[PDB]
């Protein structure tokens, strides 16, 4: 539910930023 959603969102956001920063 919420915690899972938020953790998944963060993990995606961290990868997204890592990708554009290279």
């Amino acid at each position: 539910g919420i915690g899972k959603f938020l953790h998944a969102a963060k993990k995606f956001a961290k990868a997204f930023v890592a990708e554009i920063m290279n």
